[PDB]
């Protein structure tokens, strides 16, 4: 099981991940319930307080578990965006599809502004759009490149032979 200290520690960790900022509503709610538990204990009702305390622990654990989950998903999308933007830049993307590359850089930027305003959910949506368009960008860069190689390789033969 657990004790009073257990909450101190979980709550400390949650603050350390800025859980209270990413989920300020659910954090106000768990803090209101922590008060209730404190009244219980001070009014000498250990069973009632302990019954509330098991909940406060789980309300606090949810906030970190989900903060962590989306943090990890967020920086997976980030690393993959840079990976496919590389693959696209390697395939002449600033020749054939430069404005497609700008859109991605812009989506990624605006997603980071959302992330910094502690809006994990909308931040993740725009990082997912940016991801989808990095994939699409990498593809269109290859297809475009391959097309140019074919057209100039025909056209060399025609104009001489």
């Amino acid at each position: 099981n657990f004790q009073l200290r257990d909450i101190k520690d979980i709550k400390n960790e949650l603050i350390r991940e800025r859980g209270h900022l990413f989920y300020s509503k659910e954090f106000n709610e768990a803090e209101r319930l922590e008060e209730a538990m404190k009244q219980s204990f001070s009014k000498k009702k250990a069973i009632e307080g302990n019954e509330i305390a098991l909940k406060v622990l789980e309300r606090y654990k949810t906030i970190i578990r989900e903060t962590r989950e989306k943090k990890e998903k967020t920086n997976y999308l980030k690393e993959n965006i840079e990976k496919y933007l590389n693959d696209a830049e390697a395939n002449e993307a600033y020749i054939w599809i430069p404005l497609e590359i700008d859109e991605v850089n812009n989506l990624y930027f605006e997603a980071t502004r959302k992330y910094k305003n502690y809006d994990l959910d909308n931040a993740l949506d725009m990082y997912s759009k940016a991801f989808n368009r990095a994939q699409q960008a990498a593809k269109n860069a290859k297809e475009a490149k391959a097309l140019k190689e074919t057209d100039e390789r025909m056209y060399k033969q025609l104009k001489a032979l």
